[PDB]
Order: structure tokens, then sequence, then C-alpha cells
């Protein structure tokens, strides 16, 4: 039957740093990775800032010759994938390669790449479209390229479920191992949507904070002055591993993955139900899946996108699932500092959640100066809060009424 | 032990018709759906033909208002999903809605919408980007929109595994049911990449047939004159159902899905290994999953893309897997008539594999006028072949070395 699943490796690019420890240091210090965007000219855009990955050197991972053929999202996913695999100390052999797979996803994928070849197509013509446009841009090629580079011959796929992609990717990889389709999976996601179509598209839908004159205070989840999410780039990857396999080889285990929930809201293409009915169903499935009393949950890492409707939905979802225990746990949004990595949001927040467990600290919600109507839970405003965390939960919600929950606990 | 999964409903948009019975009539008569592409200037392109969905009326499915928000690939996916659900006679209720989920995917997604919003971005700047650009273009919106429209609250997600997408979607939907996460799933894929960026993308990699003089003859898997694949558009969708839930409501069962294989080649970003190592591993994994010996397999719907390296690698794979049984089974490429629907290839080709079981006939590989070196198997050249079929394989292989196999068995 169902095997248990532990975290043996983590890798990350965020607007807070080029690895996990540097990113985490910023999280505990309540530092913002949000700044005006420099790689393009956004004077015609209603939003001109985001969470860029700053100082990324792809030639720490790939030959410039390969890197040139690949969209930044693919570069970011490989960067985090390679970190996580090295962090696991796992050796890939002919003996285990067929039992090691990969599920790295993206919400949008190679939008910069499609934008640039679109430029070439319209300004010059079809014959200037790169021969590398398809394999360098489509979402499954983080899983593809990682498998080619490392010899991973296990299950090879990618999810695209918008802002839920990282949680879905991690959770379903765990089910791969749980049910014995694999002993190891590299799982998470990557996003680089900070191009014309991305900032314009989200801008057109009026979803983005337009606080161009103070980018670091734009992402203010549950604050009454919130005006949309902040668009950020990066990657999260975890090495998920069957528990006995991890023990046999003496792997360092950060935490166990005990619970995964999915659920459609069936409510609206882009709007979350104000009652949190979808988040509620999802967390309930995931806590059942983990065989837990909801009162065991100590820390929740919220979706916490800093949109009006999304944030309030999540208070209502947590009050409804946890009843009075909603006032005992701590809930925070690391999106306060990183902004919204979209399909990678689930991945980086999975790792922040595992790190709350290791270090016994609730990350802060920075910029929560004036909590909104009903937002009366412990939201770890401003400053990290050292506390007892046995069980941590990470929530994601996306367009299509798509929901995911991951439940982690300490392994000893 | 594990719940059994059956097919109770099927839906399709293809170059051979706007539904399954019309597509299947096409298939068994050896008709081509390939023609010069219209309503689009391909003067500057090396390929000017493909498999277009001819005569599609989205308003049979959606309001004009709904449909104007959504890329053709999503319209195609919804059409297939709606056909399939209706074909199943499933009643969605408050009692069962949490146990009905969706896994509809795409290889490439919303190229045509990205192209048109790009046209507007480059000519007039970002204030001409549709506010429905993002949710109207991202790959999870077939699953999103279907779930919202039918009120489905089960597992809500999408796969994107290039030309393997449709197969992976159906396969991992089947897993959700087997391991009791859902009782019903709508699964498959949709694709409409016949924009400048698709034909130009694949054209730039010289992956496409350039036989503009005889478009019906361009797709010729295992023929010595083949010169790359034909780009085709459309959708497949299956209603997957746990057996006891099918029988309890007196569902018409087309066939049972007994076996699912995934596997990475870990070989090359675009190229398959010459010896079908990947396809071999994947078919072996799928037959082991089904608890079947290779001698039990009667019909294989090949990937059969009409690429020099792709077609011959599949011959290698089958010979390696089926040894002294490889000439006994019939193996045909329906891409000989449909061309390559990319991420929807696996969905439509799963349906054709189910109807091969229902009607006891192997669909032809048309245009196999001169089989290449080593292509001495029963590739059902030119005409449909009635024969005994108890076990059917549908193989899919994609960029990133991503493999998928589905094993269907007759039900009586
Ligand atoms: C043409 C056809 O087969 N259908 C099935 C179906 C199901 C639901 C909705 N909204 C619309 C339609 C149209």
């Amino acid at each position: 039957s169902r095997r248990r699943v532990v975290i043996t490796g983590m890798g990350m690019l965020s607007p807070l740093g080029l690895d996990v420890p540097s990113s985490w240091e910023g999280i505990l210090a309540g530092r913002s990775g949000i700044a005006p965007i420099e790689h393009m000219d956004l004077s015609a855009y209603s939003t001109r800032f985001g969470g860029s990955v700053k100082g990324f050197n792809v030639e720490e991972y790939l030959s410039a010759k390969e890197a040139r053929k690949l969209d930044l999202f693919i570069q970011y996913g490989l960067a985090a994938s390679f970190q996580a695999v090295r962090d696991s100390g796992l050796e890939v052999t002919d003996a285990n390669r067929e039992r090691i797979g990969v599920s790295m996803g993206s919400g949008i994928g190679g939008l910069t790449n499609i934008e640039n070849n679109c430029r070439s197509l319209f300004e010059q013509g079809p014959r200037r479209i790169s021969p590398f446009f398809v394999p360098g841009s489509i979402i499954n090629m983080v899983s593809g390229f990682l498998s080619i580079h490392l010899g991973l011959q296990g299950p090879n796929y990618a999810l695209t479920t918008a802002q839920t992609t990282g949680t879905h990717s991690i959770g379903m990889a765990a089910r791969n191992i749980a049910y014995g389709e694999a002993d190891v999976m590299v799982a998470g996601g990557s996003e680089m949507a900070a191009c014309g179509l991305g900032l314009g598209g989200f801008g057109a839908a009026r979803a983005l904070s337009t606080r161009n004159d103070e980018p670091t205070r734009a992402s203010r989840p549950w604050d009454r002055d919130r005006d949309g999410f902040v668009l950020s780039d990066g990657s999260g990857a975890l090495v998920l591993e069957e528990l006995e396999h991890a023990r046999a080889r003496g792997a360092r285990i950060y935490a166990e993955l005990v619970g995964f929930g999915m659920s459609g809201d069936a409510f609206h293409m882009t709007a979350p139900p104000e009652d949190g009915a979808g988040a509620a169903r999802c967390m309930k499935n995931a806590l059942r899946d983990a065989g837990l009393d909801p009162r065991q949950v100590d820390y929740i890492n919220a979706h916490g996108t800093s949109t009006p409707a999304g944030d309030i939905a999540e208070i209502a979802a947590v009050k409804s699932v946890f009843g009075e225990h909603a006032h005992a746990l701590s809930m925070s949004s690391t999106k306060s500092m990183t902004g919204h990595l979209l399909g990678a949001a689930g991945a980086v927040e999975a790792i922040f959640s595992v790190l709350a467990l290791r270090d016994q600290v609730a990350p802060p919600t920075i910029n929560l100066d004036n909590p909104d109507e009903g937002c009366d839970l412990d939201l770890v405003a401003h400053e990290a809060k050292p506390r007892k965390i046995d069980v941590a939960l990470s929530n994601s919600f996306g367009f299509g009424g798509t929901n995911g929950t991951l439940v982690f606990r300490r392994f000893a």
C-alpha cells in the first residue's frame, strides 16, 4: 500500500536570493525583494515593478551554448532542480535511474521567448523564428532537460495549474512515490512572466498592485490598503523520497510530506469564492489525507496574494476549518516579501514551510500595518515569531477555481 | 489493492470530423483531413497545409461572450469535454460533485491568442491587451472552465508534456480513480498551434513535411519518402469512471483502462534514441501495470508521426518488447490521416484505440506505399483490417524524452 514521503533536497531562486539559505535569511529578516523592473522599458505600463531574480548567473549551471536556447523560466527551474539534487546528496546510477523522475511545472512558461520570436515574426518574418522556439519555451522542458542532464528515466511530466502549479507539482510527485511509481521525484515549479504580455495581460485584468512609487510596500496581504498582487520570478524544487530509501542511504530529512489536497471551487475563472469554500474543502481533504486533528496545525503559509477578495477568502477558509484553533495557530504570507511567483509560488512556499519546521519560526507578513475587517488571526505582522511548529500547511489557489494544500510535519 | 477504471464517454474535434462517429468513419475509410490552411497567409512558410478543424461552431457549447474570452485550443477542449460528459449520461449532483475532477491538457496552449495580443502590443502598445488574455490563454482553463460549467469539485488540474500530453492526462486521471481520489474524471487534451508561431516554430526546426504539392500524402509513417510530421488541430476527451460506479448507474462501457506507463528516455531534447529504449521501457512498465504478458497485445496505435527518426525508433521498441509476437500484433499510425494534434494526439488516439476494441478492426496506416529499411511489421498499410482485439496500446513520445503508454482491454 501507501509509502511515506520525506524532503531530502531543496533549491530556489527568489527575488530574495540565488539559493535557499540566502532566500530564507531575507524571509526571517522581513526583507523585500520587490523593486522597479530594469530589463525592459515599462513607461507605457500601469505596473513598472516586480520581484526580479537579481544577479542570476546561468553559467553556474549550464554552458552558454545551451543557456542561449532556453527561456529564463527553464533556466530558473534547472538552477533550482540542480541545487535540490546536489542538496539531497543522491547519486543517480543504472541501479536507481529508472526510479527517479521529475515534475517541474510553470503557470505560463516561456512567455518572454514567445514574445521575442513574435517580434521576429512580425518585424522580420517566419524565417527568423529560432529553431529552438518550441523546445526552449514549452513548460515540460524543465522536467525534460533535467532528465537529459541527470539521466532521470523515471516518471517525466509537468503540471500547469496557474498559481497552484508548485503545490500540485509537489503533491502529485509525492503520490507517485506514495503509490510506488517512483522512489525519488524532483518537484516544484519556475516562472518568468515579467515581459510585455505578462505585465500587460495581468495589467489589462487590473489584478496587479499599481504602487509604482513604493514597490516594497505593494505586497501587503490582509492590509486594508492592498490593491493587487506583485508579479515575481524564480523557482522552487524539492527532492521527494520514499522514507525507507532515504533511511537506507542515510539522507538528511528536513521533514515528512503527510498530506496533499486538491479541489476545484467550480466558482469562477479568476475570482475566489469570498466564503473560502474551495480553500476550506482543499485543507479538509489534505488534513484527512494526513490523518490529523486540525488542532495539530501550528503554522499556515497562506497563498496571501495581496488581492482584496483572495486574502479575505483565506481568513474565512481558516476560521471555518480550524474553528477556535484558528486563534492558536500562526498564518503568514511570504508573498509580503517575495511577491507572487505564480506557478513557482507553491514551490518556494513549500520550502519556506519546511524551513519553519526545521527552525521553529513563523515567517512574517511585512506591511500588515492595518489588518482588514475580520483579519483578526495571528498573521505574524512585521516580524518573524519563534514558536512550536510540529505541523505546517502551505495553501495555493489559481485561475480555474484550482486549489492545493500540502501538509508537512517534523521528522525525528 | 486498486479500483478498476472504465471508459463510459468520449468526445472529439479532429481534422476528420466535429465528433467521434464522424472522425471514426473517416479513420476506417482511410480519409485524409489534411489540406492547404485557409484564413491565414502562409506565402513565407515552407509548410502551407495541415489538419484544420473544419466547420466548428463554438456556440453549440458556449455563448459568443464566453467563447470570445477563450483561445481556440480551450474552445476545442471544452467541445470534446462537453461531448464526452453527454456521451456518458453522467448526472452531476450535490452527492457526487466532490468525486468528479478534470485533467485536460495541452502541449503548447494559447499560441494563437498570444500571437494576436502580441500583434496589438507591437502596433498600439499594452492598453490593447485583452483583460482575458491570461485566463483565456493558460493551459489549465479547459479544466477550469469545464469544472465551473459542470460544477466539478474533484481533482482539478492540467498536464503539459508536449506531444505526450493527451496520454499522460488520461493515464494520471485513471490513477486518481484507482487510488480512490475520484470516482469520475474528464481527461484528454486540446491543441491549435496552426498559427504563424506553430508552423514557423516547427518549420524552423525543419520538423514539418514540406510536400505542399500533395498534402494528403505528406503524412506517411514508416514510408521511405516521409519528410517530417503534419501539424493538426483538435481535441479528445474521455469520461473515466470507477467500474462499480459505472455498473450502479447502468453506464455504457466502451472498454477498460487496465495499464499506464510513463518513462523518460533521458536521451535528447527533440530526438528519440534509434533503438526505442524509452518507448520499450514505457510499454514494459504499462504492461506490468496491467499485469499482462506482451503476447496478449493485439493492436498498437503508434505515435507514428512521419519523422525519419521517430517512426524507425518505434519499430525498434516494439521488436525489443514483443520479440516473437511483434509481427502478430497489428500497429498503425492514425496520424497517417489526422496528422499530429500534438498534446491532443494521445487523447484522439486513445479514443481510436477504444473503438478498435469496440469494432474489432485495426485502423489503416494510409500512404505506406514503400516501407523503409526494417519496417516489416503489420503496419496495416492502406485499408482498415478486421481482426481479434482484446488488448490495445496507445503510445505517445514527446520533446524532453517524455513517454506515455495506455493499455485498454475489451469489457464483457
Ligand atoms: C453539441 C454537443 O454535443 N453538446 C454537449 C453539451 C454539453 C453541455 C453544453 N453546455 C453544451 C453542449 C453541446
